[PDB]
């Protein structure tokens, strides 16, 4: 079974910390990756009742099982603050345009 299913895509606790633990890395040293300068800023427009404080990073986790290292980000994101506290698991699929929407 999925921890977290984003449309098709299945990611399990392991998959989520991997990830998380690069982006925050990443963040903590001041540097960025692809053209669209992972981790960055989410601002949480959608409104996501996340249950740990802001500021909010996104960072893409991969179908793949990789980490995110450049070009196509796919539609999968977790989110985490600060404090390496994880946010939550958010996607492009089901949603309209550009906008998010949990994974489940
Ligand atoms: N939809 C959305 N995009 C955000 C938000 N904060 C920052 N962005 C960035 O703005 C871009 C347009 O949606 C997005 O491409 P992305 O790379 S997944 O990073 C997203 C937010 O709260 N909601
Ligand atoms: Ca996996």
């Amino acid at each position: 079974a999925c921890d977290y299913t984003c449309g098709s895509n299945c990611y399990s606790s392991s998959d989520v910390s991997t990830a998380q633990a690069a982006g925050y890395k990443l963040h903590e040293d001041g540097e960025t990756v692809g053209s669209n300068s992972y981790p960055h800023k989410y601002n949480n427009y959608e409104g996501f009742d996340f249950s740990v404080s802001s500021p909010y990073y996104e960072w893409p986790i991969l179908s793949s099982g990789d980490v995110y290292s450049g070009g196509s980000p796919g539609a999968d994101r977790v989110v985490f603050n600060e404090n390496n506290q994880l946010a939550g698991v958010i996607t492009h699929t089901g949603a309209s345009g550009n906008n998010f929407v949990e994974c489940t």
